[PDB]
């Protein structure tokens, strides 16, 4: 999998507004006959970020897939301007590379160091779609259930996901700490969704933690939640 | 229902600490016979706060039953200097008091101005005990039974509450913003609580909104949820 974070000069304007034009702005780069097939499906190969800083505005694309990276990544390196709407003509400054494959994965199960204790940071509006309506208080079933499903479908190709192990993990974990707030993401209707940080406890064997903390690892890259592609659910598992 | 609020030159130690130890000094005060009396209920006709100032320490007593008012009002009055452990002896500089009666929670009831939205503010550490173990996630269930609870048991007497009330309560009200952080408060076992704001919103007739308001205005003497009495659950209702 790959991360192509893009830096312009800090543009102001509202971060989560950013990610959704930047999101039509890549659109309009691919075949509009692949585009339709993008929409096919539960889970898209691809999610995106836009992270405001002091200096510099972020706009990061991740590709999930050998598949998607193999038709897009060179597309995405020849961008050196953008142009999006009542904005004026974006100039790439930069723009980062970084990789996940099986290696690092394989390489954090494995490791000498074993996490009890995780901490998520929730960096973008993170929102889930239960029994009907949103929510807005985040859950470690809830949490689970998204990365066993986007990790599924993206490199196992497989439907549905293991309950008893979506069970297992739930019955094992529990949050201890939090300091969370709503953030409503505009899509133009308002999407209810979180913001901040949690930490929560693994109780049980380190071959258990281990695949936590690969799955929270796999996470940072497709995002966690609702909407990945249009800029939702961005996570960080600070170390 | 009175309102003592005790004003002492800004204490520097930890609030939640003083709240344990200034419930400590206030058990010392009255009559030893009178005092196993209070541990034989389940709600306290009694509720203590400490809010920190920049200038100024607040100690808040609130009396919540006319009987506990009348053996007790009087000697709260007489206190001057306040000796805890650890600690230089404390010179009481003010005293307010405040009333809220029939009168007043009346008088919310057939109001001009109807509230739809409600935000709760919880200035201490509020925690709840649902189903064995604690809560650190506020919901409008145990927000409403808490308050229905302590208001049937300390004005009208009554060891239970009204379920289909409960129900309909919970049925009409969600919670639409907050901004929550754990805070657990010591007790020395640790207790699990969360603190901050939130706002919910109520769907339904103006006489269930006044219901509301009047129940949350009640709440801001009473405290709402665990230990209130020792400094928990200390909120107050915004304009
Ligand atoms: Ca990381
Ligand atoms: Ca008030």
């Amino acid at each position: 999998m790959k991360k192509l974070v893009f830096t312009f000069k800090r543009i102001d304007h509202p971060a989560q507004d950013l990610a959704v034009k930047f999101h039509g702005f890549l659109m309009e780069q691919l075949d509009s006959d692949y585009v339709d097939y993008l929409h096919q499906q539960q889970t898209n190969p691809y999610a995106t970020k836009v992270i405001q800083g002091k200096e510099n505005t972020q706009w990061v694309v991740h590709l999930l897939t050998d598949d998607h990276e193999d038709k897009v990544f060179m597309t995405l390196l020849q961008i050196k301007e953008v142009s999006l709407n009542d904005l004026p003509k974006l100039s790439v400054e930069k723009v980062e590379i970084q990789e996940l494959g099986a290696d690092k994965l394989l390489e954090i199960f494995n490791s000498e160091e074993n996490q009890t204790y995780f901490s998520i940071i929730f960096e973008t509006p993170t929102g889930f779609k239960s029994q009907g309506s949103y929510v807005i208080f985040p859950s470690m079933r809830l949490i689970f259930q998204s990365l066993m499903q986007k990790y599924g479908r993206l490199v196992e190709n497989q439907p549905e996901i293991e309950e008893d192990t979506l069970d297992y993990l739930s019955e094992h974990s529990t949050i201890t700490n939090y300091r969370l707030e709503t953030s409503y993401f505009r899509v133009r209707q308002r999407i209810p969704a979180f913001r901040g940080k949690l930490t929560f406890k693994v109780q049980g064997a380190k071959t258990l933690k281990a695949y936590v903390k690969m799955l929270l690892t796999f996470g940072e890259y497709s995002g966690l939640g609702m909407k990945t592609s249009l800029g939702m659910g961005g996570i960080k598992l600070e170390e």
